[PDB]
């Protein structure tokens, strides 16, 4: 934690992204797969059932923002780094943008998994779900 201040914010090079909540990235030279924390967005693959409204799209804002985007940042929690599956999970930062947030702002993800203590800005999204549901953003809509 040295100096630091909290949570420490880790530069990364976007690879490719899968949907909302998923991408691939370098984090510290070597390809990796990130979860994004406390945040789910609206099912695409799996036939476990099949496109959940706002689905699609709900995949259509994560990726450009990352492509858009010039550079972006990782931020781990508290908790366990990754998930039991090799993705690690985090709030990924683009421009300063939580991804994470920014699509729970815009009616594209809900706020699942808030794990203690690795939900340091559950509030944060928490408002917005609130707002984005306030005026009925795609889902809440
Ligand atoms: C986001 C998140 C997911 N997970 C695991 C629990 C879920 O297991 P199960 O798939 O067996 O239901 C899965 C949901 O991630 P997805 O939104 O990719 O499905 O990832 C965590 O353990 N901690 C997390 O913060
Ligand atoms: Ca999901």
């Amino acid at each position: 934690a040295t100096s630091t201040k909290k949570l420490h914010k880790e530069p990364a090079t976007l690879i490719k992204a899968i949907d909302g909540d998923t991408v691939k990235l370098m984090y510290k030279g070597q390809p990796m797969t990130f979860r994004l924390l406390l945040v789910d967005t609206p099912e695409t693959k799996h036939p476990k059932k099949g496109v959940e409204k706002y689905g699609p799209e709900a995949s259509a804002f994560t990726k450009k923002m990352v492509e858009n985007a010039k550079k972006i940042e990782v931020e781990f929690n508290k908790g366990q780094r990754t998930d039991k599956y090799g993705r690690g999970l985090a709030y990924i930062y683009a421009d300063g943008k939580m991804v994470n947030e920014a699509l729970v702002r815009q009616g594209l993800a809900k706020v699942a998994y808030v794990y203690k203590p690795n939900n340091t800005h559950e509030q944060h999204l928490r408002k917005s779900e609130a707002q984005a549901k306030k005026e009925k953003l795609n889902i809440w809509s």
